[PDB]
């Protein structure tokens, strides 16, 4: 459910997060809601994501970003 990501490459198209109980989550294109949501990701700090079993065993699914829209302001 929650967690926290220590790492994401886009060149890779894959990233890590660690859940709170040690589990760890894999991250895919196939799970954003938008492409380029993948630009509004907040690498060292909290996100949000949905467990998902698939085949692999842990996967995330339809990964959201509640935090703030703008973080600069102006």
């Amino acid at each position: 459910m929650k967690g926290k990501v220590v790492s994401y490459l886009a060149a890779k198209k894959y990233g890590f997060i660690q859940g709170d109980d040690g589990e760890s989550y894999f991250l895919h294109f196939s799970e954003l809601l938008d492409k380029k949501d993948e630009g509004k990701l907040v690498k060292g700090s909290m996100v949000h994501f949905d467990p998902t079993p698939t085949p692999k065993g842990l996967a995330a699914k339809a990964i959201s970003l509640p935090l703030e829209h703008h973080h600069h302001h102006h």
